[PDB]
């Protein structure tokens, strides 16, 4: 009896969610146990070394709900495996689909990938920063996400990237200078196309060889824990890969697949419970056995059309509801590109029941509005003003991801106008008003040095960038800036509450103010999106009194030209803005001040 | 750095003994390291799965004494493996002559054979057996050895053989029944043609694949040893097997085979025999035997064809010189081990210490005994008269050397004929004198060694493609034989007159019977002494007296014409009054009657 009769009943009901706890290849010290679900098969056969890759040797005896299971004496920790399916008059070979680690017998992923026994022992040393995670609660504490791709960011040489540990330190150092909140990792599990960045994934339940063992990845989240870093993993519960071995036609028949336009035939069919089980466990099992922070659901919306497909938005209610039940403080972003309604919402109000959701229309207006001249961006003020009408809807995550500085799109400081003085101006303004508009904040991988070219995963960062003046001067306000956020709390509540207006109708000079707000505590942005210094420019505030000036995007440090108001800003009790009082400033080109009262 | 500075010159020296620590495959945590040794290779090279056997993917480094070694990342337990050598222009895939495990991917040993990455890991338990294992000591104990073909003894299914494991309980239960000692295994080292029975070696570090994994065999070890019997191996550093994959010519030269040519060809052995001159050769063969008697917890290992050898028709003083310190090293690092040799010619002192200037074997085969006591058995008692004198005087050789007295596979194969065919007359009296021949056996000096089915007294020659003809267990006469030798063991390991075979050991009471083929002779050990008298005539003999050295009631401990064993029933019955009357020039004397071709054995009352 490998399976308990609740195990299959749980199988049966799509109510298993710790079903990596059986599926799969289980080692034991005398042999490994085999579980595979494959309802459609008249015979299952694990081949392998341990039996000259005979068919007839190893056959696994059918249970119920269509689960296969059997014991292998002498199935070793490394070894590779396989199944073998047959659909009465064919037979194929097949991947398991809940393998822990997958290796290229060949040396190259896109000939083989070969499920190999795996055990996961592992002992953890972050037991101080679980004990402490937020999450549902971070909705009211800064959350910045520094977006990675392993194997893009940093190379040991030329087209060789570094281990899971090796990266740790490195990484661990860099994020925390920073001052970034987490890493977001661009998918993780195992795919054969290096070129797909991990969204075509084969070994949901397996991390990609290309970095190491799956230790060597608990490690490195062992490690950044320790350091007080978060781990958001990219996770694509919407398509399979389409590899023959794969998750395609596994029993012989349709079984993940349908009995979307993007994926055709790879999208997964939510109604069936064996699918639901695989799907929901392997969420759990990142959370459970990897000790994950967060995960992140691309494409939201090509699951919840084809109109809107029910097995989906079920699924992903249950998904968020199972996740939180398990792991309290777990997070769940999601980008989803429709305007679809409460997806941050819990489902027991109809929401969706994410925390989080990429403001991917604040992406788009922003960058739109930038990308035009300052001359012209006189005639496009409603695009910058209107983001927040919108800016509430949902617990937002402002994102500047991979997907904008690829296929032509341009990096960051490529999109920015102007001179290369105008475009650091540019990068540093837009940051800045990022970091103040309500929302948590996502950057991608070398958008901290305005990097000049689109990323290019066949290679490693421009880090050469780092030492020329503009790129270091971006790299150390991504810092400064951070540093606010965290210091601050006017900026952890991203409510309607938190934000006030100061002004919003100067189109002419392009000028934006605002408050950020919580309880006591104010901070003022100012905003100039024209490369004019603008001189006697009153702005009105709550307050009288002695104010400070926090932040100039201008200073020198940056790369500025340096007009400053650099403190010591009294205010004026004359009504400007409908307000008591007034600050006379001087605002630099292309640039954002952030000021607060003086305490 | 795989290889110590101190282990290139132990190597280079011939002294590496534990040189398994380091050459073949050694699995790591994370890969394994490799190591071979080919002098005259100009480079080597490591294929595998673990590098889609790619011969450039891992080249060994040369290390100095022609070892080579290297790391394979990812090459891991259960992985079949391959040396590529390159010999200037000629490239060879080679197996690895120090192969822990071989297996065939064909599944058939002759078509191929593969070394394969193993780890040796087991737990022992047979604690209590290692640390009262006598070795030498057992000259002065009881010593009686059951020899074993284990693909031959008995078929879990037609035409299938035991495992390892499957053995070690129908066997031991077996061979405690019986009252046997040791078993003394035919060569389980690993061997391509099944029909060799072993003596054609390829794997000499590996056990042989038909019966499983090395563990497989440590358990069975381990077994025998818990069930308190103990396990000689044999052992061939004669030859090698002439298999052309395995060590012939294996860096792409002569190198385990001698490199002189007029050397290379031996008439026994060929072309392939161990070149006993390189240093090398004599750590590969050294090395092995502690190998199996370290990793494996042996209690003996046995040489065969030791007069190959010996000469190369006239001395070889290589292999005598390897054969001493073969011997010395064994004893040094397992004092409680026992190496045995057969030696077809009357080579001295095999049996005795090398500081003596001998071979320093622990026993001999008494193949002259052997020979002697067949030649005169295999003829008809009508004739035994004219030959008296080959029974008597083979006691005049029986304390040359420390003797096993051997009936071997060797003798009922090759139309020789099984030991029951061998005897004469009807089946009634082929029963009678095995009897005869097992009650002689165990009482002449030396130590006892019985081939598989033996003991019943099967009727064909032994078929390694077959299993003993158990069948006639059911059949009386058999049945009985068994029987005899069970009792035969017992009062073996029971009475210590039996357990010293020196001079002192045994006493002649009347040889010159010849007419009537009857000898009396007796085994005492300090006061105890055992009475020994043999009628090798079907005539029973009464009134029959013999002369005792001391007086008084004489009890019969065994008469072979027992009806248990198969017999007339005829017999002293027991209360056997010594008669103060002298005869065969002793104080007192026994009327016995003497049953037809029969053995009995006699104790003094207390």
């Amino acid at each position: 009896s490998w399976l308990t009769e609740e195990d299959i009943r749980r199988w049966e009901s799509g109510t298993f969610y710790d079903s990596y706890r059986k599926l799969g290849a289980h080692p034991d010290e005398e042999g490994t146990w085999f579980c595979v679900w494959a309802p459609h098969a008249d015979a299952v056969s694990v081949l392998g070394a341990f039996n000259n890759w005979d068919p007839e040797a190893h056959q696994l005896e059918r249970y119920g709900a269509g689960l296969w299971a059997g014991y292998v004496p002498g199935a070793l920790p490394g070894h590779a495996y396989k199944y073998r399916i047959r659909h009465g008059f064919y037979q194929a070979d097949k991947t398991d689909p809940y393998a822990f680690a997958m290796e290229p017998p060949t040396g190259s992923p896109i000939e083989g990938l070969a499920s190999i026994i795996t055990r996961l022992d592992y002992t953890w040393h972050d037991d101080a920063w679980m004990q402490r995670r937020k999450g549902p609660a971070s909705l009211y504490e800064p959350v910045s996400i520094y977006e990675v791709h392993l194997g893009s960011w940093r190379h040991k040489q030329p087209g060789v990237s570094f281990s899971y540990r090796e990266i740790a330190e490195p990484l661990a150092d860099y994020v925390q200078d920073l001052g970034f909140t987490h890493v977001e990792l661009l998918p993780i599990m195992e795919h054969p196309y290096y070129g797909s960045w991990g969204y075509q994934v084969v070994g949901y339940y397996a991390p990609t060889f290309r970095y190491g063992t799956p230790q060597d990845l608990m490690y490195l989240i062992d490690y950044l824990h320790q350091r007080g870093i978060g781990v958001i993993l990219d996770w694509v519960p919407s398509h399979f890969a389409a590899d023959p071995q794969g998750l395609v036609y596994f029993d012989g028949t349709t079984l993940f697949e349908y009995d979307h336009p993007d994926w055709g035939t790879y999208v997964f069919d939510y109604n069936k419970p064996g699918v639901r089980n695989f799907l929901i466990s392997n969420a759990l099992f990142w959370l459970d056995y990897y000790h994950v922070d967060g995960l992140r659901v691309d494409a939201v919306a090509s699951m919840l059309y084809r109109r809107e497909n029910l097995e989906a938005i079920d699924f992903i209610k249950k998904f968020n509801e199972t996740v939180y039940l398990h792991f309290p403080e777990a997070i769940t972003i999601a980008e989803e590109s429709t305007a679809w309604p409460g997806v941050s919402a819990p489902t027991y109000n109809n929401g969706l029941g994410f925390l989080y959701k990429w403001n991917m229309g604040w992406m788009h207006d922003t960058l739109d509005y930038m990308r035009r001249d300052p001359v012209h961006r006189k005639y496009h003020h409603d695009t910058l003003t209107f983001s927040l009408w919108y800016a509430f809807s949902e617990h937002y995550i402002l994102p500047l991801s991979h997907d904008e500085v690829v296929h032509g799109k341009g990096s960051l400081w490529t999109k920015m106008p102007g001179d290369d003085w105008q475009k650091a101006a540019n990068l540093r303004l837009l940051y800045g008003h990022m970091w103040g508009h309500p929302g948590k904040k996502l950057l991608f991988m070398g958008g901290e040095f305005g990097q000049h070219h689109e990323w290019n995963h066949d290679t490693q960062l421009e880090w050469h960038l780092l030492d020329q003046p503009y790129h270091r001067g971006i790299q150390a306000w991504v810092r400064d800036l951070n540093h606010l956020y965290r210091t601050h709390p006017a900026l952890w509540h991203d409510g309607p509450e938190g934000f006030e207006w100061i002004d919003f109708n100067d189109r002419d000079q392009s000028v934006i103010c605002y408050l950020r707000k919580h309880t006591d505590r104010l901070l003022l942005f100012v905003l100039n999106f024209t490369p004019v210094p603008r001189e006697h420019y009153r702005v009105g505030v709550p307050i009288g009194g002695p104010w400070r000036e926090v932040l100039n995007s201008d200073a020198v440090a940056y790369g500025g030209s340096g007009m400053g108001n650099f403190g010591r800003v009294e205010a004026v009790p004359e009504s400007w803005h409908g307000r008591p009082f007034h600050l006379e400033l001087t605002l630099p080109p292309l640039a954002i001040l952030i000021l607060e009262p003086e305490s």
